[PDB]
């Protein structure tokens, strides 16, 4: 698998007050930086999401989404998550996508900071697509604690069959 060019980043919210965690940090190929949902007041509640345009080249269809948690500490990583994909011809930009359709994939991540890979069905649109990665709930401050209400992602990407 090969990494797919990403562009046109969007997020349901982002924290820039309590720390510097804007949406761009989930796409900069740097495991030491992350996007964080907004938790300073007025805070954002679940679900949280990130969205981007994936451009695998004409003729190709993306194969998977990868997710890398923040790497400094465990602080309630994503648990149940969902992936939406729409053809790029459906809207002018990521921000113009109103209807994401049914999820093409769901996963329950284990309690960890290691890289997660979500395989996508071979029936999704080929070509350039808009992608939304959505965190519906989260792990707790420990593995058996009540789930937290925020989210953080160090790296998000699409891959394609090389
Ligand atoms: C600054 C710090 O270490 N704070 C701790 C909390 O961690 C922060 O949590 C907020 C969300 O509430 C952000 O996620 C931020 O990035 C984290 O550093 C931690 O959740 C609590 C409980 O252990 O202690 C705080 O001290
Ligand atoms: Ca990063």
């Amino acid at each position: 698998t090969k990494d797919v060019e990403a562009s046109d980043y969007a997020a349901s919210s982002q924290e820039t007050t309590g720390e510097h965690a804007p949406v761009g940090n989930a796409f900069d190929k740097n495991a030491n930086t992350f996007w964080h949902s907004k938790y300073s007041n007025p805070s954002a509640n679940l679900p949280h999401w990130l969205a981007f345009k994936a451009s695998p080249g004409e003729g190709n269809k993306i194969a998977a989404i990868t997710h890398l948690y923040r790497q400094d500490k465990l602080n309630g990583p994503a648990k149940n998550v969902a992936v939406y994909v729409v053809a790029a011809s459906d809207a002018n930009s990521v921000a113009d996508v109103t209807n994401w359709g049914e999820p093409v994939a769901t996963a329950e991540f284990p309690y960890t900071k290691e890289l997660q890979t979500i395989a996508l069905p071979n029936t999704i649109p080929s070509g350039d697509v808009y992608v939304k990665f959505q965190i519906n709930d989260a792990w707790g401050l420990t593995e058996t604690s009540a789930g937290v209400t925020w989210a953080a992602v160090a790296e998000l990407a699409a891959t394609a069959k090389a």
